């Protein structure tokens, strides 16, 4: 199975294209090779400053009817300065028109933390800290309900929630819609077992980010971990004749998550899906799973 069923009814492609760090002169193309090779889920996000190139590339290959809308799942984010109910709308009609799209199928809240409004991605004070707005989770939920109703978006969701911050929107007075999927960093160090199964017992689809752990991430240093190096995970991958990115995409599709991993590179981008061919053992999995060492990417 290629699709997962979200708790709105639409069918959501478990491999998705990563963009973040993609650079607007190269994510085009990237687009355009993800899906002539068979890619049909894209995750975007407004802070990411490359939709509009994401945007070019899916008019182009809707131009060429390589694919048809319906076809495709488009994924964005709603980002920490617009957590506002009255800004919501506003910010995803602004996405909406940089990716030349009608509607998205997904729309997340990028990060529980609301930021001050205003021209600044990131407003820090003199101690470091992120100015954060007078919002809460539940008053951004209802704006994002809204959404739905208006049709702009088929399905709301969350980013980056917690636990007890899920449970928050799921007993929200009110609730009009649960989220369809929470999209959280999750590969073999941190590997989210009590949040995943907790989000799957309530419906709630799991989307792994980061899942080959972000070599190209900013402020990586020599003496992090690499799981794209670790000697471990080498060795499965020998095992079943597959790199170790196939692993490290192949882990999270067996545990019933959804997985972007982000490339701009061609050759990567159609080694990555190419892991519908084989499956890991179930040692293999538990193995995996036992590297866990609660290590983020994004903290
Ligand atoms: N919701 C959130 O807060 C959040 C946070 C982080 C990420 N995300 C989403 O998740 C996506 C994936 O996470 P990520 O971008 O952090 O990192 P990632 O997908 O774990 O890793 C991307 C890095 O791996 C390289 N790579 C890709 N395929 C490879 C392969 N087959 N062999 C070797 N290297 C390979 C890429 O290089 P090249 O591109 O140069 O080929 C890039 O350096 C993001 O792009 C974004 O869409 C969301
Ligand atoms: C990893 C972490 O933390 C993070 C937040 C981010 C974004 O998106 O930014 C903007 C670009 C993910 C970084």
């Amino acid at each position: 199975a290629s699709r997962i069923l979200l708790n709105n009814g639409a069918k959501m492609p478990i491999l998705g294209l990563g963009t973040w760090k993609s650079p607007p002169g190269q994510v085009t193309e990237a687009v355009k090779v993800a899906i002539d090779v068979g890619y049909r889920h894209i995750d975007c996000a407004h802070v990411y400053q490359n939709e509009n190139e994401v945007g070019v590339a899916i008019q182009e290959k809707l131009r060429e009817q390589v694919v048809k809308r319906e076809e495709l799942f488009i994924v964005s984010k709603l980002w920490c300065t617009y957590h506002e109910k009255g800004l919501v709308k506003g910010a995803c009609q602004k996405t909406l028109s940089d990716l030349k799209l009608d509607y998205l199928d997904l729309y997340l809240i990028h990060w529980p933390t609301g930021f001050k409004p205003g021209k600044e991605f990131f407003p820090l004070d003199e101690s470091g800290n992120v100015v954060p707005s007078d919002t809460n989770i539940l008053d951004t939920w209802a704006a994002m309900e809204e959404l739905v109703d208006e049709g702009l978006v088929k399905a709301i969701g969350i980013s980056n929630f917690n636990h007890l911050q899920v449970e928050m929107i799921l007993n929200k007075p009110g609730l009009k819609y649960k989220p369809a999927v929470n999209q959280i960093e999750c590969h073999p160090y941190l590997t989210q077992e009590k949040l995943i199964q907790y989000c799957q017992s309530k419906g709630i689809v799991v989307t792994a980010y980061s899942p080959l752990g972000s070599p190209d991430r900013p402020w990586a240093k020599p003496e992090d971990p690499s799981l794209l190096e670790d000697p471990r995970i080498k060795a499965i991958a020998a095992k079943h004749n597959k790199t170790t990115a196939q692993v490290l995409i192949r882990f999270p599709m067996q545990r019933n998550l959804v997985v972007i991993p982000k490339s701009v590179t061609p050759e990567r981008i159609a080694e990555n899906f190419k892991v519908f061919d084989f499956e890991l053992s179930s040692q293999d999995m538990t193995t995996l799973l036992s590297y866990n060492r609660n290590w983020r990417v994004c903290a």
